[PDB]
């Protein structure tokens, strides 16, 4: 059982608010513009703001390079590590777009503690703005706007929930971007109270309750806890706009692995969507581990082919 959740993230705490984090357990991998035999996808690098020195990784099938839907693809790190450009989440992203057929965006988003929620929330919605503006030849020979789908694992998913919920206000203004559906990869949900899965998987190896308490604790606003709406959508009846959601008729994907202590939390939140209108499809398996296919390739294919039905199913 996980006895030290500090050492197991690889970060130190510092005396300014911020954390130091070991990277050598997770290393970059550049962007390949030029068509590979050895590279599932192509890919190139892309500022999105300065100030704030956010930027995203556009991929595109090899075979590309008949437009293809958009992915905007958040990666996963509990709001408070990880990179678009580390090479887990740079492989993952270049398979999807391969067998998805898709073009892929990932934006990357600011860190916690040094920018809490919402921050990468609004580094989120900025990616879409920035979608929705490019001249970049990439988007505009292979980029079909009216096939937009927002993805995410882990922590991306939740922001990717969150982009959907803060888009549903805006979408005139997102034209002639076109949202048709959110896809949610394991997405990072929790609460106060322990959910009955948390208690049940308390000594899981991947990313155990005393892991989270920590990744909430540096992510979430100052002063508030757990049951906030940020960490934990069903506090209360949900947000309102999840209607709204509905009568748009974006649809959602739960992807959620049954030995995910989040699992509990995850179904939950998929009940409440569904209650509220929104039609969702619901992807579970048993024996999945928390980020299961990041962990394993081997798992890659067949959530890829769910995710390409959900897709075609719009």
């Amino acid at each position: 059982p996980i006895a030290d959740p500090y050492a197991y993230l690889n970060i130190v705490n510092n005396p300014d608010g911020s954390i130091t984090r070991d990277l050598s357990n997770f290393p970059c991998t550049a962007a390949t513009p030029d068509p590979s035999p050895l590279n599932p996808a192509v890919s190139k690098d892309l500022p999105v703001n300065q100030l704030k020195s956010t930027w995203l990784r556009l991929y595109l099938p090899s075979s590309a390079v008949q437009k293809l839907p958009i992915v905007v693809y958040y990666h996963g790190g509990g709001f408070i590590l990880c990179s678009v450009d580390m090479q887990l989440f740079h492989d993952f992203c270049s398979e999807v777009a391969r067998d998805l057929n898709a073009i892929v965006v990932s934006p990357s988003y600011r860190l916690a503690p040094e920018h809490r929620l919402p921050a990468a929330y609004d580094d989120g919605v900025e990616a879409l703005d920035w979608i929705k503006t490019s001249d970049d030849e990439w988007i505009k020979s292979h980029a079909d706007f009216s096939n937009v789908f927002l993805m995410g694992t882990s922590a991306g998913g939740n922001l990717a929930y969150n982009v959907g919920l803060r888009s549903v206000d805006s979408v005139s203004d997102l034209s002639p971007l076109q949202i048709r559906g959110l896809i949610l990869h394991h997405p990072f949900f929790g609460g106060e109270e322990r959910s009955e899965s948390e208690i049940r998987l308390m000594n899981d190896q991947v990313c155990p309750p005393i892991v989270t308490d920590v990744m909430w604790d540096l992510s979430l606003p100052v002063g508030v806890d757990r049951d906030h709406e940020y960490s934990n959508p069903t506090v209360g009846d949900g947000s309102e706009k999840l209607e709204k959601i509905g009568r748009l008729r974006w649809k959602v994907m739960m992807i959620g692995g049954e030995d995910d202590p989040m699992i509990d939390l995850q179904k939950d939140v998929a009940k409440l969507m569904k209650k509220k209108g929104v039609e969702v499809v619901e992807h579970y398996t048993g024996g999945h581990v928390h980020g299961a296919e990041i962990r394993d390739p081997s798992k890659r294919k067949t959530l890829f082919l769910s995710i390409k039905n959900f897709i075609f199913s719009v």
